């Protein structure tokens, strides 16, 4: 019965795609 809530990539993989969308725009670096 513990499946349909849990999510086994729905809240993980959430957060996932803004990660990427963070360094798409502005690359996260800058040093000389």
């Amino acid at each position: 019965r513990r499946s349909r809530k849990n999510g086994i990539g729905y809240a993980i993989g959430y957060a996932f795609g803004a990660v990427e969308r963070a360094v798409l725009g502005g690359s996260r670096d800058y040093n000389k």
